[PDB]
């Protein structure tokens, strides 16, 4: 049939902010250990992974705002 | 049919933060051990998976805020 | 019959961040181990893997804003 | 006056140890921090000392027997 | 006066030690931060000292056997 | 007066090891971080120190057996 | 004593058979399948194993007669 | 003392057969398949092992007879 | 003391056949498939082992008999 569809969204938002000084920031990690022991591994279709991983991590951004848009429109 | 949807939501929100100084944090880990002991492994369709992970964060943004949308649409 | 889809989501929105001085950050880690121990691995189709990592990140962007997008308009 | 002394220990000791297979010692520290602050020291005399210090000692000897004497014999 | 003094201490003493395979013996730190912080040092006399050492010793002697004696004699 | 003196000590004592296979040691130290800090030091007599050290030490001797021995004789 | 153990035992014992003709003996078996799908194996001391075996066996001896014995004397 | 053992077993047994014609003896199977799907083997001390073994025996002897003995004389 | 040992067994036995015409023996197996998928092999001391054989045995002997004996003095 005359179907219609009429996709708009209207965005005017706004993520914003103030910061004075930023600093005097210490991260001292007093290191240890990390073991994985296993077997034959067998990941198909679409796996996502991660094994054994150490990370240290100083993430200091002045801002750090985030924004995430995910607009979906399926006709069948 | 004739059929009609408007998909038109409208969003004018703000997100926001104000801060003086910001600082002045210490991240001191003792170390110590992550272990992990396993037979074979059978990921399949989109698994998402971690193992034996040791993290250590130290995360100080001056602003940090967040916003996330999700506009959807389904038709058959 | 007369089918008809208009997508045009309209974007104004603005991510932002003011910030004063952005220093002094110390990140100083204390080594480890990370050890993985296995049999062989059988990765197939759309695989993303890591293992037996050891990462030591210092980020400090004087901005550090995103904005994510993901417009999609799948018709059958 | 006329004094006499006469100092004669006889040792005819034994100190043994008999051992068969010696091994499968595992000794795996997760790390960690020690630490000291302070004013002005002022150590004298004759001292034994350590400070803010972090050890892992493994010590298999496959005898490890001791046998101390000390013999003092004064006169005035 | 006319004084006599005899030493003589016989020593017929052993130390002894007898052993199999000696062996997988594992020894694994883990690293970490080690910190002494002060105003100056005034150390004097025979002092023996360690200060913020971060130490790991694996000491495996097939024998490790220790026999100390001290003789003494003084005369006034 | 007519003072006399004897010194004859005896000694036939034996330190003594027999050992199979010595092998198969592993050491693995994960690294560190150290830091001593203090305004310029003053140290005097007969002294030993270590200061800041990060050592690792690996002692496999066949025998490692010791004998200390001291004879002192004072006359006044 | 004069301990005496006499190990003497007679045997006159007849294992005995008559047949007329032997024949006219099929086997048939219809085939099928044997699967064993597994993981890693890890067999250790003293193991005795068969895995997945299929087997077809005729055996039509003439005579087919069998005598075991098993003489044993044990002195202490 | 005297200790004496006399071991003097008497044997005149007798396995036997009679048989006429032996024949007319059909093996037919219908094949069939034998499928072992694994992963690593790990085999230590004194395995014995057999995998996938597919046997077809025809055995006709025109006798078969058998005649097992097992003397044994232990002395301490 | 005087010990003594007589080890005298008499053997006067017999294993005997008689067959007639011996034959008309068909052996027509199918065929058919062995299949051993693995991975990595890991065999150490005193492993035995077997994989995959595929055996089509016709045994056809005119007497086929078996006289076993295993005679043992053993002394201590």
């Amino acid at each position: 049939g005359s179907v219609q569809i009429v996709y708009k969204p209207v965005d005017l938002s706004k993520v914003t902010s103030k910061c004075g000084s930023l600093g005097n920031i210490h991260h001292k990690p007093g290191g240890g250990q990390v073991e994985v022991k296993s077997e034959k591994l067998d990941f198909k279709d679409r796996v996502q992974s991660k094994i054994g991983s150490l990370d240290n991590i100083t993430h200091v951004p002045g801002g750090g705002n985030k924004k995430i848009e995910t607009h979906k429109l399926t006709f069948r």
